[PDB]
């Protein structure tokens, strides 16, 4: 339901941000071939987030 | 530091772990272009973690 649809949405956003974090460790680590997927990881958690809010999402949001 | 590479490496495998159980709930949700998206991500997440794993992983680890 509902209650189960705003539950992934908001699991898509942890972790659109929770690779973004990992992004700026890596990067902090010198992490070079880490950092390369991780960025590219966070570009395709970005693209399951959009594709979470329009579907998920509300009236004034999604 | 160590510190920060252990810390890292938990990060990437919570990802990893993450991104499997937002599989699950957009199959149950039968949210279609979701989990194709979901799914490559964790495949996606599954590849970086053996990149940190590599790099960041101890003697009986890596």
């Amino acid at each position: 339901g509902t209650k189960q649809e705003k539950t992934a949405l908001n699991m898509a956003r942890f972790i659109r941000s929770q690779t973004l974090t990992l992004l700026e460790k890596l990067n902090e680590l010198g992490a070079d071939e880490q950092a390369d997927i991780c960025e590219s990881l966070h570009d395709h958690a970005d693209e399951l987030y959009r594709s979470c809010l329009a579907r998920f999402g509300d009236d004034g949001e999604n």
